[PDB]
């Protein structure tokens, strides 16, 4: 752990569910200047909120993975402070509306690839993620995205993104995660398009019932779109597991650095 002396703050990043994240600068217990993002808690509901914050906190100490947000340290006290590496490019949703053109599917599928690997690790430490959405993903480098942290676990509800069970029974298992994740894959190969932008929440479930799926994305293959289609199998048990999506997505992409001359 590290102390308030060590963190200079320099601007408000944005307003989380827990309010302010601030850009600032850590400075090493040995000398060095790491640029940083510092999550704090609102002006915050008695317990319900501080709890959910400590809880995200504590899961974070344990995490470790090239494609989840890096946790540098915590300061327990009043404003408790979660310190995370800064990712100077921001939400992938936006790095994406503003690059419709620069990006080659071979890229759009490395992103989805890497998130998926992030999910496979989360599965194995039995964590789930409830916000695998493109606003909740950071770009570290054009060649590298990092999942959220926030949604990390185990109101405002990304219904548009939720498997039917997740909705009917508020069960988020790993299988409903797989559904969700495919909805994020859709997003990425749709350059940041809102899933179901046309419906509002109330009549989503209906849709998926008569059997209705999200449009194939233009830049997205046949195989790949079928691989997403299985992830939206109404029946949880036909959905591919994470390790399955890794081994197989890492196909559709080494088969992609191929179609590249
Ligand atoms: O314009 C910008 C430049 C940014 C750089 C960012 N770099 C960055 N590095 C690490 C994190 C971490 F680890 F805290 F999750 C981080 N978090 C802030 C954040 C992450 C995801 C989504 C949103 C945000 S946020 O910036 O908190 N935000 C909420 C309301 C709109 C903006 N940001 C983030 C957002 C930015 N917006």
């Amino acid at each position: 752990g590290i102390a308030r002396e060590d963190v200079v703050l320099n601007r408000i990043l944005g307003e989380g569910f827990f309010g302010e994240v601030y850009e600032g600068v850590y400075t090493n217990h040995k000398g060095e200047k790491i640029n940083v993002a510092v999550k704090t808690c609102k002006k915050d509901c008695t317990l319900d909120n501080k709890e959910k914050f400590m809880s995200e906190a504590v899961i974070m100490k344990n995490l470790d993975h090239p494609h989840i947000v890096k946790l540098i340290g915590i300061i327990e006290e009043e404003p408790t402070w979660i310190i995370m590496e800064l990712y100077p490019y921001g939400e992938l949703g936006h790095y994406l509306e503003r690059n419709k053109n620069s990006l080659k599917v071979l890229t759009l599928v490395l992103y989805s690839l890497q998130i998926c690997k992030a999910m496979a690790y989360l599965e194995s430490i039995n964590c789930v993620h409830r916000d695998i959405a493109v606003r909740n993903i950071l770009v570290a480098s054009p060649e590298c995205v990092k999942l959220g942290d926030f949604g990390l676990s185990r109101t405002r509800l990304p219904i548009k993104w939720m498997s039917p069970e997740s909705i009917n029974f508020r069960r988020f298992t790993t299988a409903s995660d797989v559904w969700m994740f495919a909805v994020c894959m859709w997003e990425i190969l749709s350059f940041g398009k809102q899933p179901f932008f046309w419906l509002e929440n109330k009549d989503v479930i209906g849709v998926l019932e008569k059997g209705d799926r999200l449009p194939k994305p233009d830049l997205c293959p046949p195989v790949l779109y079928t691989l997403m289609t299985r992830c939206w199998d109404y029946d949880p048990s036909d959905r591919p597991r994470f390790t399955e999506l890794v081994c197989s997505l890492s196909d559709v992409y080494q088969m992609e650095k191929d179609i590249a001359m």
